[PDB]
């Protein structure tokens, strides 16, 4: 094995501009071919991130530059731009990606609530009424503060969606017994395996309290799509060699070929970390380790927050160092992400774009730009490097790191 360890970073939704695809993808109607995460808050709130730059950010190819990137003429890694395959631009999709497979059947999103077949097949299940009023995007938290009172006196179901594809069921135990939420949840998950309801968790949430001040109990049972075929982490693994995840890549591929789940972020800097501490075990000698930091996209991107976005892209530039401090001479870090959230955009969800692939290793001898490449290609390299199979799609950039 070329490097010893590899290091992968998800910056998640930090994109690099539209893909020549992003017509066929949409915010609110709008097509997303004018999107342009990183390029759009540089030249509207600004963007400083000397550490990427020095890695290399601004010499990404792009037909106008980074307002506020400069190109490095001395850069310390390699870097470039990865081209999104899978017909889907979710969160789960680019991981997937990332990891090799090909999405053809992209998960459903619903913006708008989940359609009437499936809430008329839910009611007809559970012989429970759907509060219709709380089938749209919520906060799991302001659904139950603001229907629950409703449910405890009607028993109705509180079914309610994310910006991810995830369907979540409310119910109070006192009013809605547990076995009987599971049995919901259970007939949800297998009404909901094509599109176009292709849902990638179902999330039971059991709650208890009273009016104006309720507690989510720990009964929460999920309900989640494992990847459809074997990815570069199972590779990985079933060869013996370590696997560790940070942040929401555990849920993300729902355990599949992770043999060390470090757990989920409180926070970008949290999950800085864990990564750190994870690197310095003792234990982790060889192998990958696989981190998603989700500020990015959770507060900043799908909030249209221009401001915020480039606060947490800074305080993310200010940590890199810390973590190429704690990098072996044979690791090798890679920096990436897994589509863009355009905050100047229309619209509130993800934007179809290139993501940055930023490489670096003290071992390197060599640095500049590498051809455009393809998000799958990322774990092809990881496969290469560790002597095991690549999954469905994807091309090593290997050679070109050493
Ligand atoms: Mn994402
Ligand atoms: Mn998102």
């Amino acid at each position: 094995s070329t490097f010893n360890r590899i290091h992968l970073v998800v910056l998640d939704s930090v994109g690099i501009g539209a893909a020549p695809d992003a017509n066929n993808f949409s915010n609110a109607g709008v097509p997303d071919g004018a999107s342009d995460t990183l390029g759009h808050i540089s030249k509207t709130v600004g963007l400083n991130v000397p550490n990427m730059a020095k890695i290399g950010l601004g010499n990404i190819p792009r037909d106008t530059p980074l307002k506020t990137v400069p190109a490095e003429n001395h850069p310390t890694g390699y870097v470039t731009k990865l081209e999104e395959v899978s017909l889907g631009k979710d969160t789960m999709t680019g991981h997937w990606e990332i990891m090799g497979l090909n999405i053809t059947e992209p998960f459903d999103t619903f913006w708008n609530g989940f359609p009437e077949e499936i809430i008329s097949k839910i009611e007809k299940f559970s012989g429970r009424k759907v509060i219709r009023e709380a089938n749209k995007p919520y906060s799991g938290t302001a659904v139950i503060d603001d229907f629950g009172p409703r449910q405890m006196e009607t028993g109705e179901l509180i079914i309610y969606t994310s910006a991810d594809p995830v369907l979540q069921i409310a119910a109070h135990e006192d009013v809605i017994p547990l076995d009987e939420l599971y049995r919901i949840c259970e007939y949800a998950r297998s009404i909901t395996l094509e599109r176009p309801a292709l849902l990638g968790r179902i999330i039971a949430r059991p709650y208890v309290g009273k009016p104006r001040n309720f507690t989510r109990t720990a009964n929460r049972h999920d309900y989640a799509l494992s990847p459809f075929a074997p990815t570069v982490l199972n590779k990985l693994a079933d060869a013996g060699v370590s696997t560790y995840a940070v942040g929401k890549i555990n849920d993300i591929f729902n355990g599949s070929g992770i043999t060390n789940d470090m757990g989920h972020n409180k926070s970008n800097s949290h999950g800085v970390d864990t990564l750190i501490k994870t690197m310095g075990l003792s234990a982790f000698t060889k192998g990958f380790s696989f981190t998603n930091l989700v500020d990015f996209d959770a507060l900043y991107g799908h909030r249209r927050n221009a401001h915020g976005y480039r606060d947490c892209l800074h305080e993310f530039d200010e940590r890199l160092p810390e973590i190429i401090a704690a990098m072996k001479v044979d690791d090798l870090l890679l920096i990436t992400a897994d589509h863009g959230n355009d905050p100047t955009y229309a619209g509130t969800d993800h934007t179809r774009e290139y993501v940055p692939l930023l490489a670096y290793s003290p071992s390197f001898t060599g640095n500049g730009v590498l051809p455009v490449g393809h998000y799958a290609d990322i774990s092809a390299t990881i496969a290469d490097n560790f002597g095991v199979d690549t999954a469905m799609i994807g091309e090593s950039f290997l050679d070109k790191l050493i």
